């Protein structure tokens, strides 16, 4: 059964191309200046942030710059949760699950997927925003006051290392599918069914990497380790979010994100 994993992989890639607004392909063309005549507007301080909000690029009541950026981060994660939900639903084996198990997988998997996909719009100097029309510098995000700068920097560190693996969109489609269809999530109802789906995806991933990266040694075990790394990254992220909820009482959290962090 070699030709069915290809079709299984092909369905997942099509679900990926069908549902995500930004591909790594498009992201990398922009970040390297080959995308178009127009380059992204660089946000590196308060003035350029204001100019970007004023129209050159682009919420709850305004509070301060660091909280405003945080709100922008929430806008992007919520929208990526939407895309991941439709991505997962475009996978027949995911849609076959009972709706409550679908929610459990997304609840505990979306942030791991978000921070994996985030690497696609990141370089060591910053990341793309607003569909690639802007670029926020890493230095500017580091300059935000704690705890908001603390919750951002670890994702850049993971991203730069992840990008060294040089995955393409067909690799990431399978990788993200494996994150969402994870049998370890708490409160899962049909654990054996999810684990069986996960296993098929991981077989399809290995097969796909052998075909797509023939000279890439150890790439499949490396990606399994990155899946474990994302669990730790998201664990640390949830802890920092708990601290924001305790100490930044004037900062609003989107209702959907509140439900994800309900525990
Ligand atoms: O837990 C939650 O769901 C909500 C809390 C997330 C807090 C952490 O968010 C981080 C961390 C590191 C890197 C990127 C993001 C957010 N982000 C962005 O695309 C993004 C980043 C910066 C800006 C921006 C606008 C103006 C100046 O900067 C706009 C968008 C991708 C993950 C989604
Ligand atoms: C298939 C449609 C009907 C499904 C009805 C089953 C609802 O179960 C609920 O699923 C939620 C996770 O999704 C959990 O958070 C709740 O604890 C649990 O009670
Ligand atoms: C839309 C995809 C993203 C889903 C976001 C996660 C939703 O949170 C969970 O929704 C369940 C109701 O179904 C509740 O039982 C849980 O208490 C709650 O934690």
């Amino acid at each position: 059964q070699v030709a069915d994993l290809k079709a299984f992989s092909k369905h997942i890639y099509n679900a990926y191309l069908k549902n995500f607004n930004m591909t790594k392909k498009k992201a990398r063309s922009i970040l390297t200046g080959k995308a178009s005549h127009t380059a992204p507007f660089v946000i590196h301080d308060i003035e350029t942030l204001w100019q970007a909000e004023k129209g050159l690029v682009w919420l709850p009541p305004y509070k301060e710059i660091s909280v405003h950026v945080f709100y922008r981060c929430q806008c992007t994660t919520v929208e990526t949760v939407r895309e991941l939900t439709e991505f997962a639903k475009s996978i027949p084996s995911f849609s076959s699950l009972f709706l409550n198990d679908q929610v459990t997988l997304l609840k505990y998997g979306v942030h791991e997927a978000i921070f994996a996909m985030l690497a696609s719009i990141v370089n060591k100097d910053g990341l793309l925003v607003a569909n690639g029309s802007g670029f926020v510098t890493r230095e500017f995000l580091r300059s935000l006051r704690k705890p908001f700068s603390d919750i951002i920097e670890p994702k850049f560190e993971f991203a730069v290392k992840f990008n060294a693996l040089e995955l393409d969109d067909s690799d990431l489609a399978l990788f993200i599918a494996a994150i969402i269809l994870c049998g370890d999530r708490p409160g899962l109802m049909n654990v054996p069914r999810v684990e069986a789906i996960q296993d098929t995806i991981l077989r399809a991933l290995e097969f796909h990497l052998q075909a797509n990266h023939p000279d890439a040694q150890y790439l499949f075990p490396k990606l399994l380790q990155k899946m474990a790394d994302l669990r730790q990254l998201v664990t640390e992220h949830a802890q920092m979010m708990q601290r924001i909820k305790k100490t930044e009482t004037e900062t609003s959290l989107h209702p959907l994100l509140q439900e994800i962090y309900k525990d």
